[PDB]
Parts: C-alpha cells; sequence; structure tokens
DNA sequence: GGTAGACCGGGAC
DNA sequence: CCCGGTCTAC
C-alpha cells in the first residue's frame, strides 16, 4: 500500500479497534517481529493492553495501547481485517492480535515482506523504524526549504533524492515518478542540478500528487505508450536502483 | 555520505 | 533473477 493507502487504513481501521483489550497474539512467521527481537516477548507484552488510537507516520501505521506502541509496515502486498475469532483465517497471515471480545485483528502478506516493533510509547518516536523518518509530505514540517537544503548537499539524482525516508516520509516509486513528471524534471537530474524555481514546482507537484490521493497515471507503468500531455511514448530505465518512468520531451 | 546486502515469492525468462 | 521499501553492514 502507498501512503494514501495507509491513511485510509488508519482512518477505517480504528473504529473497528478501538477500545479493544488485547487478550493473546498469536505469530506464524515470526521474522515478521523485528523488535523485541524475541517474538514471544513481543506476544507476552501486549497482552492485556487496549487499543487507545492509532496514527500513521509515512507508510508506517502507529498502534497507540497502554503502555506500548506498535509500529508496523505493510511493504507492498500486506493487509490488515477485523473479524471473528470463529471463523478460518485468510490464507498468507502471519500475526494474529486476539481481543476479548472474540473479534481479531489480522496480519496477511503473501510476500511475507513486512515489519513489527513494539516499544513503549514514550521511545517509539527515537527508534528503528521511525527514528530519523523525514517530514510528512503534507505538513509544514516539508517545505521547499527543506528539499532545497537536501538537494544542494547531495550529489544523486533527484529521484534518489526523493525516495530518501529522511528527506520526507514514505514517498514512494510511484509518487516520485507521477511528481517528477507533473513537475517537468527528469529523474536522472543529479538534485543539485535543480534551480529554486525547479525545486518550489518539486515540491508543488509532491504535495498535490500525495494530496490529491489522500482525498490515474501519467507515467508509471505506461512505456511505450503515448504520454497524455504531449504523446510522447513514454520511456522506462532504471534510476536509483528502481524501475522509473518518464516523458523524454515533458521532462527535462 | 554513501552503497550493498538483507528480507520475500508471484510472475516472467 | 527481478522488484519493491527500509533497515543493518560496511
Ligand atoms: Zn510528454
Amino acid at each position: 500500500p502507498q501512503l494514501p493507502e495507509v491513511e485510509t487504513i488508519r482512518r477505517t481501521l480504528l473504529p473497528l479497534i478501538v477500545g479493544k483489550t488485547i487478550e493473546d497474539v498469536r505469530i506464524f512467521w515470526p521474522n515478521i517481529i523485528r523488535h523485541p527481537r524475541d517474538s514471544e516477548a513481543f506476544a507476552a507484552r501486549m497482552i492485556g493492553q487496549t487499543v487507545r488510537g492509532l496514527e500513521r507516520r509515512g507508510k508506517f501505521l502507529k498502534f497507540l495501547l497502554d503502555r506500548d506502541a506498535l509500529i508496523s509496515h505493510l511493504r507492498m502486498e500486506g493487509r490488515y481485517a477485523v473479524a471473528s475469532a470463529l471463523e478460518p483465517l485468510e490464507p498468507h497471515t502471519h500475526v494474529v492480535f486476539c481481543f476479548t471480545d472474540g473479534s481479531e485483528l489480522r496480519y496477511r502478506d503473501v510476500r511475507k515482506f513486512g515489519t513489527m516493533h513494539v516499544y513503549a510509547k514514550e521511545e517509539a518516536d527515537r527508534r528503528p523504524p521511525l527514528a530519523e523518518l523525514g517530514p510528512e509530505p503534507l505538513s509544514p514540517a516539508f517545505s521547499p526549504a527543506v528539499l532545497a537544503e537536501r538537494a544542494v548537499k547531495t550529489k544523486r539524482s533527484v529521484k534518489a533524492l526523493l525516495l530518501d525516508c529522511t528527506v520526507v516520509a514514505g514517498f514512494g516509486n510511484i509518487y516520485v515518478d507521477e511528481s517528477l513528471f507533473r513537475a517537468g524534471i527528469l529523474p536522472g537530474r543529479p538534485a543539485a542540478s535543480l534551480s529554486s524555481k525547479e525545486i518550489e514546482r518539486l515540491h508543488e507537484e509532491m504535495v498535490a500528487t500525495i494530496g490529491e490521493a489522500v482525498m490515474h497515471l501519467y507515467v508509471y507503468g505506461r512505456q511505450g505508450n503515448p504520454c497524455k500531455r504531449c504523446g510522447t511514448p513514454i520511456e522506462k530505465t532504471v534510476v536509483a536502483g528502481r524501475g522509473t518512468h518518464y516523458c523524454p520531451r515533458c521532462q527535462r
């Protein structure tokens, strides 16, 4: 799920779990548990705690309990569902939180690629994976100024810059390519080569792209197809180690 | 500062 | 073997 999808999950999941008390935690793929390192300690500490809230940072979900916070990343295919303990689990279910009311919060993932960390609430923000995470792209904390500061300091491509979680929180490959197209900037451009004008334009399109989604693609996955703005075939290459889609006419 | 390795497996070769 | 995100290793 991309950032906007994670925000939707946050919004819809909260009322389904708030006020419920954990009676058990079942783990079928321990590797998902990253902290505590021992999945048995992870399970034990959550028992008896009530869900008090649910927040999002980047693509991370932060479940707020009595004493602890559970930090969860779904990666690309992870999913949460709330359902009865009486019904069979869906395929690829790796972690289940059982509540005292007979309902469960279940985590699935065919790719088995997601992560979970639990810390005392007061510690969560200074520990992995939230430590060092950049500002929310929709927050004033993410400004053209902040972006310009990071761009000049580096010799990396602009795409590499935007993919950096310390620069801005949870901006995925898709939204990076879409934003750069909308800003008219080639993804391979050195970040330091961007003018002040281009930086402002880029920040503006980043906010608009992610903002609209939170509330159809120009380039992502459209290689070989005509650009929707100029009709030039969209091309795909590799930049910053990712599939990279762009219009060679619209972007400079 | 920066990269590479690490984790995964459905679908492509 | 590739690919996505984000971490530890170096
Ligand atoms: Zn174009």
